């Protein structure tokens, strides 16, 4: 079934409004490319701070997130990220330049600390053509993650169709879990309706939008249960 | 966002909670599709009186659904195009519903058709497929044909067996609405394509179907519920 995850961005009326949709939320989403400077040691006190999975996100500016660090310091990062015990799923980020080798190096010590692994991939700009989707959730599964995740920005329906064709075929095929997302109101339905298309995890908020599209967990949850 | 008309069915008989449960939603329904295959014999009369006895809130669609194509209705093919004719001299009808099907008289059909919108009644020409889902090429020849009746809307339901047919349904739609000079109305039913049914209005759709009561087809929610998803896509 589809897990329903709010994305948050702090820095304790947080708090108060997370436990309000504790039935909502099976993972929360702890970004963290908010903070400058951020280090293993302030992630952790900030976890320890904290009935759902904990993810940790770490948004390269170059993929709308605010984080401005080199790959290499990105990459300590994400490595370092594997001693915290209370962290259940990481994002590491893909971009074909990618340094392969390293990069699959970096994932399987991640899993070795029995982290879930989510390979992500951000586009907001346009929506590739169907085949080119298929194909960066191709290149994102070879290093066997445990979810491959793409958001992308449609410009028209087609676009939209072409994101949930790909999830859908991806799903009936491989054995990892997909996250397919078309961002703006124009793909809600990429949200909404995940499960349907076999997306394994649907991304809402905890009052203002983190993302493109994404409306409350509270209301993200009714509508993950209907369908 | 979006610009969909959420329809309400109704199958009542001959013979007052129900007129109730109507206007308790009146502003979540649209149009009010009453139903009329559910009447053994039913005559233009008989609804008419129907007719008269429902508001202003809302446009009037009544359609005789064959048993052939998962209604009750067992007229023969005749005595069904007499019968879809003859509504046109009611006057409280807005909209009515003909069937449309590979082995149809094509000439006779767009006569009816013609003679309905020319008694200034908007045509619903209606496909239905309770068995599977047609691949997308299929589906999109489908709408291709109703719409050469030139009628105010197309409408296609299909049963899908898997999430594909569910997106074909969808794309066919889509394409339908971003070139057809006509309003389309496309529908994947049961709980595997409710999706079709909400989001509708996203995809080019111009009518949603849901119920008052029980669910009146594979997939149908309350007008309510629809009315909030319509409104939130």
């Amino acid at each position: 079934h589809v897990e329903v995850v709010a994305t948050i961005t702090p820095q304790e009326t947080l708090i108060q409004k997370i436990n309000h949709r504790i039935d909502a939320i099976d993972v929360l989403e702890l970004r963290i490319d908010q903070f400058e400077n951020v280090t293993v040691d302030q992630v952790a006190e900030m976890i320890t701070k904290l009935s759902f999975k904990l993810l940790v996100t770490y948004r390269t500016k170059l993929q709308g997130g605010y984080g401005q660090f080199t790959n290499d310091s990105y990459l300590n990062l994400i490595s370092d990220l594997a001693n915290i015990n209370g962290i259940d799923m990481i994002d590491i980020e893909w971009q074909a330049d990618i340094d392969i080798e390293k990069h699959q190096r970096i994932i399987t010590h991640l899993q070795q600390y029995n982290k879930e692994v989510i390979i992500s991939h951000h586009n907001f700009e346009s929506t590739p053509p169907l085949d080119e989707l298929q194909f960066i959730f191709f290149k994102m599964q070879k290093f066997n993650p445990e979810y491959v995740k793409l958001a992308v920005m449609p410009h028209n329906k087609n676009d939209v169709l072409n994101l949930l064709q790909a999830m859908s075929t991806f799903s009936d095929t491989m054995d990892c879990k997909v996250v397919g997302i078309s961002m703006s109101k124009l793909g809600l339905i990429s949200r909404t309706a995940q499960g349907v298309f076999g997306g394994a995890l649907t991304y809402g908020c905890i009052g203002e939008p983190q993302a493109p599209g994404q409306i409350d967990v509270t209301d993200l949850k009714a509508q993950v249960t209907l369908y």
